[PDB]
This record gives C-alpha cells, structure tokens and sequence, in this order.
C-alpha cells in the first residue's frame, strides 16, 4: 500500500516561536499510534525551519518537516535565495516546488520546477511537485490533458528512480477564489491521469510507490472522502495547517 | 559625521552550522575598539537567521545582521515568501532590497523594490534599497541619471522622514563580471550624486544623514580607497564577507 502522507502548507504565515507552539499543539493532539499510519509534515516559513528542527529533533518527535521553495543552484550569488543544501543540513524531509502561488507571483514555469525538483533531490530531498490547471482549461473540457503535460514539463529531465523519489501534488487552481467546488470524484480523475502518467515516465511499479496529494482545500468533513480516493494519497494542506487541533484530526482521518 | 557601516552579502552561501562558526570568527577577530568606529553587519540567507540571532544575542555582539529579502506583504498566502514581521521578531537590524541578482534573476522592478522598502520600514527594519546601472548604460556615459532615476524609482512612495531611516548601496553592475574595473573615484561619482538626489526627494539635512554604500568588489586591497571618499559611507561587501579574518580586517580598515 502507499503510505498516506499529511503535508501541512503554513504558506508565509507564523514567526519561529508561534512555529514552535504549532508544531506542540499538533504533536500533543495526534495519537502517537497514527504515525505508523500516517506521515505528517509541517511545511513551514524558511526562518522557522532552525526552531522547528531543534523542537523535532531534540524532543523526537514522529512529525517531519519540510521548506516551501528552493533555488535551483546548489550555491553562490543568488542574494535572496535558499538552497538545498541548508534544507538538508536543517534535517527537512520534504520542499515544495511549482506551487501554484510561485508560478503565478513568481513566474515560475515547468521547465524551472524541474530543475528544483532534480537540485532538491540532489541533496536528498523528497520534492513535491506542484500541478494544477485553470478555470478555462477546467471549463473547455481539457483538464487531464493540461494536467498530464504540465507534469511532463514538471518532472523533465528525471530519470525513472529518480521519478520514485517525489510527490506530486494536485491543487485545482480553478476551484480557488472562482466559487468553484473540486470534489473528491474530481480529485481523483486528475491523480489517476497522473499515475498513468507517472507509469510511463518511470515504469508501473514505480508509479504505484509514487504518493499524489490532493492540494485543494481540504478539513474535516471533505479529507475522508479525498483521501479514500484511489489514487489519492494524502494532501498539501493550506489553511487548516495553522490550527494544530484541526491538522491533527486530518491526519487521524488519513490514518483511519 | 556619518558612521561608517559595513555590511556582509553572504548571498546564498553557508548552512547554519557554517554560520555560527564564521559569527565567532569574526568576534574573536575583530577589536571591541573598532565597533565605536564602524558599524559591522552579517546578512546571511534565511535560514541562518535563528542561529545568527541567538549566537548575538547570547554572546551580547557588537555585529548586527540583516536578511537578503523580503516580501512586499505582511502575511499571507504567498508560498515560499518570507515577512518582514518574521525578521523583525528575529532581531534583523537590515535587509536588503533590490538586490542587482534579485532585478535580474527575479525580476525585481524599481516599484517592488520600493514597496519592498515601505514594508521592510513598517517593520522597524532598515532596508539596504540597492542599485545600479548595467554595462550598456555605462557605455554610454548616462550613467549618473540612470542611477538617480533608478533611485527615485526606488524610493517612490517613501515620506521625506522615511528616506532618513534607510540606507542606499550602489552597485556597479557594469564592473561585475564583465572585465571592467570600477574605481574609488567612479563610486564617488554615483554616490555624490545620490546624497544630491536625496537632498531633493528628502532635505538637504536629512540627505547628509543618510549612509550611502559601495556595493561592487570590495576587499582588503581596495576598502581604505573606497570608504576615504566624502560620499560613500561603506560597503555593501560579497564574497570577503565569508572569511571571518578576512570581514574584520575590512571593518578594522574603515574604522581607522
């Protein structure tokens, strides 16, 4: 079986004490006896990492933790930016690459959320890789095409193993802010079009190993549904990652 | 007079281990009586932050630090993006804006840069708000008012009293790996022209105020030239900044 996976998006929310005191409200609510159903992650700002890996590391803590972006080099004069290599001296377990909000704030395209994906690997991290399509392309019908070719140019340049060694997170853009709903049945349409996908990018074994979260708006009352999907993993959780109590119960219901 | 500030781009170098060990470098390097001379400054990438603050705080240092960006915003759902809240909570004195490598690898305009100024003000930070012209531009002789158009630009939006409360660096970007060499006399030049400007978007009072910075190559051979010269305050210094000796003996230089 895939392992489910509950990844935690803070977004650029919470400075490194407020961190603190999330990550303890979450690891005193979760049952110790989900994580071996469960893997949880918190994905915090940059500057929260340091006080979020000392509290995990130095209390052992069965949550893991991860960075929201990395740079595509693995040093130099790049004023601004992270690299890999601090993620991975930070003990992260996990960076997220081609958010929806990077590529549209940032002017992030394909071709450079692949070759985050291949640095993040580098250095040892599991990537998450970002995928979602528009109202238009939803509206004209064309969502697992869209989808299917924005992964391609996503994970270009990855070599099979390589291909079993990410995530992939789909985040129904087109449901964000339009009063559009995704439903579970949505969901799993596009994260079994990714597998299919991912099978001939890598081969079928591999894509069965692969997690693909769903990185729509999830809570209590949809996670279930989503999560008991096929080719659902888990998911890229935003705002209910910031209340400790509502992020452990996603986690429980991911678990059973 | 104006105090003589040197600050430290480490750009995207060094893990947090790294960090700690070149903050005691420069501590143990550094005479305590330099610090009444010069102000000394590390700006080190994101996650290094924490670690810096705490080595500082716990050590009671002279230094102080910065970071290398920020976002425009105070919170929210900008993924990957770090807040002038959170370097504030973290003991930041400084942060840089506009960056020539954030205009040029970012796409960072003169308008981003100066609300990335308002913002990092609204946080009680001191921003670092960097220009400068590209080779092209020096090649033909326009230089002087494309970095005082830039400077405008870059400032657009602040209050007479909040230019005042930043710093400015110039950086000769057409003497960064190009072949051309930018000499104390040319950082003289631009920067004479700067506190002019200043004296106009501001006061004359408030413009002699102001430390305005050399950010191109600085280094031991060359700081004393520099930072003798009536208008230029500092530097705004890369890759000597990662050498602990290297970094106070520059400071040492431009205190006397």
């Amino acid at each position: 079986s895939r392992k489910p996976l509950i990844a935690g998006n803070w977004k650029m929310n919470l400075n490194h004490y407020e961190a603190i005191a999330l990550v303890q409200k979450i690891a005193f609510s979760l049952p110790d006896k989900y994580y071996d159903r469960v893997d949880v992650a918190v994905i915090p700002p940059f500057t929260d990492l340091r006080s979020v890996q000392t509290l995990v590391d130095g209390d052992k803590l069965r949550l893991t933790y991860g960075a929201q972006d990395l740079s595509p080099h693995d040093s130099g004069a790049y004023t601004g930016d992270v690299s890999g290599a601090f993620l991975a001296k930070l003990g992260c377990s996990y960076v997220v690459v081609g958010h929806s909000e990077r590529r549209t704030y940032h002017n992030e395209d394909d071709a450079l959320v692949a070759a985050k994906a291949a640095t993040a690997l580098k250095h040892g991290l599991t990537p998450i890789v970002c995928i979602g399509e528009h109202l238009d392309v939803r509206e004209a019908g064309n969502h697992v095409a869209h989808n299917i070719e924005q992964l391609r140019g996503s994970l270009a340049g990855l070599l099979a193993e390589q291909i079993g060694s990410v995530v992939i997170a789909y985040e129904p853009v087109w449901a964000i802010g339009t009063g559009r709903v995704a439903s579970a049945a949505d969901a799993q349409e596009v994260c079994a079009a990714i597998r299919k996908e991912l099978a001939s990018l890598a081969s079928p074994r591999i894509a069965d190993t692969v997690r693909v979260l769903y990185g729509g708006s999830v809570n209590a009352k949809n996670v279930g549904d989503i999560v008991a999907q096929d080719d659902v993993d888990g998911g890229l959780v935003g705002g209910a990652s910031l209340d400790g109590e509502h992020f452990a119960t996603l986690a429980a219901i991911a678990a059973g």
